[PDB]
C-alpha cells in the first residue's frame, strides 16, 4: 500500500485500493478519499479549517480533480472541524439531520441533513452507503459502507486494536453503543477492511473488540 505525506507529516494518505484511500491527520484521526469519476469525494474532513484545507489541496493537486462533496459522521470538532472551509469553498456536506441540529447547538455552520438512516449515494462511478445504526459514541455517529469493496468506515462508532479503552465518553450511550454494533454487523456480514475513527485499519475484530472494551 503506497503512502504519501503532506511536508511536515500531520497529514499523510495511505491506499486501499485503485480508487480509495484513508486519510489521517495530527491525536490521529482517519477518513477516506473516493477518487472518482466525477470528483472527490471525502469520507469525514479533519480536526479545524486549517487542516481541512491542507488535505483539500493535497488531494486535488494528486488526483486532478476538485473534491466535491464531504459525509460528515458525527457533528464533533474532529469531524465537523472544516465545516466553513468546506462551505465557502462550495463543498457539499452531507449529513443526517441530527448530526446538522447538533452541529448548530455547538455553535458550528450546518452540514445538508440529508442523510437518512440508510441512503444510498453515486458519484460517478462509485456507490456509497450511508447507514445510521443507533447511538453508541455519540448519539448521532454514522457508518459508511463502499459495497463495490466490502469496505466500512467505523468512525469513532468503531474502535482501533490500539485502543485499550472507550476514549471520550461525556456524549456516548455505553448500553446502546452495543446494540449499535450488532446492527452493524448484522447489515454488513461479510466485511474486508473495517476504518476505525482512530488508529489502524483492521476488519470486523475491530466491531467485535469494540463489544470487548464495552463490558
Ligand atoms: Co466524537
Ligand atoms: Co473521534
Amino acid at each position: 500500500k503506497t503512502v504519501i505525506k503532506n511536508e511536515t507529516g500531520t497529514i499523510s494518505i495511505s491506499q486501499l485500493n485503485k480508487n480509495v484511500w484513508v486519510h489521517t491527520e495530527l491525536v490521529p484521526s482517519n477518513g477516506l478519499v473516493l477518487n472518482t469519476s466525477k470528483g472527490l469525494v471525502l469520507v469525514d474532513s479533519s480536526w479545524d479549517d486549517k487542516l481541512t484545507k491542507e488535505l483539500i489541496e493535497m488531494v486535488e493537486k494528486k488526483f486532478q480533480k476538485r473534491v466535491t462533496d464531504v459525509i460528515i459522521t458525527h457533528a464533533h470538532a474532529d469531524r465537523i472541524g472544516g465545516i466553513k472551509t468546506l462551505k465557502e469553498r462550495g463543498i457539499k456536506a452531507h449529513s443526517t439531520a441530527l448530526t446538522a441540529e447538533l452541529a448548530k447547538k455547538n455553535g458550528y455552520e450546518e452540514p445538508l441533513g440529508d442523510l437518512q438512516t440508510v441512503t444510498n449515494l453515486k458519484f460517478g462511478n462509485m456507490k456509497v452507503e450511508t447507514f445510521y445504526p443507533g447511538k453508541g459514541h455519540t448519539e448521532d455517529n454514522i457508518v459508511v459502507w463502499l459495497p463495490q469493496y466490502n469496505i466500512l468506515v467505523g468512525g469513532c462508532l468503531v474502535k482501533s486494536t490500539s485502543a485499550k479503552d472507550l476514549g471520550n465518553v461525556a456524549d456516548a450511550y455505553v448500553n446502546e453503543w452495543s446494540t449499535s454494533i450488532e446492527n452493524v454487523l448484522k447489515r454488513y456480514r461479510n466485511i474486508n477492511a473495517v476504518v476505525p475513527g482512530h488508529g489502524e485499519v483492521g476488519d470486523k475484530g475491530l466491531l467485535l473488540h469494540t463489544l470487548d472494551l464495552l463490558k
